[PDB]
């Protein structure tokens, strides 16, 4: 189910925004890709929320949890056996947080998809 | 992600069986449902299995792990909002789990997915 | 691709809106069911809006086509080899056409979806 | 729901296949990328084996159907307004017919499915 985690920089704290990158490997043996579920293999978009709230929770907003998508925007279908960039900021002002998936391959970086996702206090 | 537990019952040995029955109840919050992933919120097989692993692996087979789908069979799509019945057997000696969810609604239940699933001892 | 017509009744026009009701059958050889694409096979929203969008403009609205889906809503899935009644009833006046499929089982009849889509006129 | 049709080459009748290459366009617009239908739109293999089917009975073998699937593979997701080249080839012999989509991408190419298709004589 989760991705395996290639390297997690430091977190780089500004005024109110921090920020976390992730490289991450998307693992062909994760169930999201077994034949008796699909046979077009991608990784679905319940999957990018789930890592990028996984991550974000336990790295940047230890005390907050999802509240609502504000905006989503898959660009690039994310294939099994692929290296990829996370990049999460969070902006505990607006309550805002921040996320990029970018796929590497040779000497290029296309990003996959992104989006703004609100978050709220735990049981505020 | 996870179901909201509402019932576990007592593990139910036999000769070279664990079965564990639970009643759960498919939260309409879920990932899983999003709409902004799907305008026909239902179940995926990836999250039937998902669940049946973690109950699996905490309440029958501690040390052991996911290795292959003998057969799985999706009879009725489970949509949000629905009381389910899990039941999980597990035999050590074939090394097979055996899953089954039902939906109760009324005075009825009718299967909704059933399946053989093989487990390996972890780093064995 | 297209569901088997049992029975088609006859136009019931009125003051504006014209009406026309199907009973039709959804095969199970269906490319919609191929277990090479799915592994819980169900009617999708695209087939079913298909469906809808041929009948209504072959039978009612003759010189019209979709517009867009003022909204569309999904209650029960519809399995393959599954009995449906399709009524369709459309308003050339508020150019909007209303849909609804039902599903026939022993002496019951549940809603399986429901809609309103906006329809203009070709090459107006 | 069908594509958009930018070229269609001459059929090239060998010894015991016949052939027929098209340029098509995957129109936005599709029912398939419907956004009450799905977040990530991509053309299914319904939507992929659907148009494999209809250019090959229309151009190759006009008096033959579906009979099954002996083998299809999904390389590649085909995104809304994406260039395709089908490539299709129809061994009356062996009743197979063989099938190719790639993309059209700046001077690349990539494969985004193929496979093989058992037809039989209609009403045979």
């Amino acid at each position: 189910m989760l991705p395996v985690e290639l390297v997690r920089h430091d977190v780089k704290k500004t005024d109110e925004t921090s920020q976390v990158e992730l490289m991450l490997q998307v693992d062909p043996d994760l169930f999201w890709f077994n034949g008796h579920f699909t046979g077009q293999p991608l990784l679905p978009g319940v999957a990018q929320l789930d890592w990028v709230m996984h991550y974000a929770t336990t790295v940047l907003a230890q005390g907050w949890t999802f509240l609502s998508i504000e905006n989503i925007k898959f660009q690039q279908p994310i294939l099994p056996g692929k290296t990829l960039r996370l990049v999460l900021i969070w902006h505990a002002g607006k309550q805002s947080l921040t996320f990029s998936y970018s796929i590497l391959e040779g000497d290029t970086e296309r990003t996959a998809s992104s989006g703004k996702i609100k978050l709220t206090p735990i049981m505020e």
